[PDB]
């Protein structure tokens, strides 16, 4: 396991429309460091309460916007695999990727999210 976050992160988010969707956990990692190696077979896991949220990845240049529901949900912990956010990016190669963000979807509450990790796979 590798952790990308533990904490408490906050996003509250009542309706798409409007100026910003914000993320509970974001990274860019063409500037800020990861010990995620997104070359690797991976799974992404997400502990939070509160709203659904989705995974993105976003690549500025080519309008990419590959955006996930968790493949399950079990005891407030999401996961996604590398092999939905490759179907959803077009591609299994992420290389110019530009943003990593979880996201709630449209609620009242909004999420908090306490831990976001990565494990690789056999
Ligand atoms: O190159 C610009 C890029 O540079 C960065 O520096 C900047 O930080 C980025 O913000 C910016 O990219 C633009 O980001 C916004 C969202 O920005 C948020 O996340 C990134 C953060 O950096 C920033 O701080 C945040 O505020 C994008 O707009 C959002 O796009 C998504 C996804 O959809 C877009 O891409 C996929 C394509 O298929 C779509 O056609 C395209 O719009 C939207 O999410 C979708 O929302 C709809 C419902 O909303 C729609 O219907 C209702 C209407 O009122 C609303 O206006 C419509 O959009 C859902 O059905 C989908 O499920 C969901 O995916 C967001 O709504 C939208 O705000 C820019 O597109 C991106 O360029």
């Amino acid at each position: 396991e590798i952790i990308l976050f533990s904490g408490s992160n906050h996003a509250d988010f009542k309706a798409w429309g409007g100026d910003d969707w914000p993320s509970a956990f974001e990274i860019s990692p063409k500037y800020e460091p990861m010990k995620l190696d997104l070359n690797k077979n991976f799974e992404i896991k997400v502990d939070y309460n509160g709203a659904d949220i989705v995974l993105i990845f976003a690549r500025w240049d080519k309008d990419i916007w590959a955006q996930i529901s968790p493949y399950y949900v079990v005891d407030g912990t999401a996961v996604f695999t590398k092999e939905q956010i490759a179907k959803a990016y077009g591609s299994d190669d992420f290389s110019g990727l530009d943003y990593i963000a979880v996201k709630p979807l449209p609620s009242e509450e909004g999420v908090t999210v306490t831990k976001v990790s990565g494990i690789y796979t056999n």
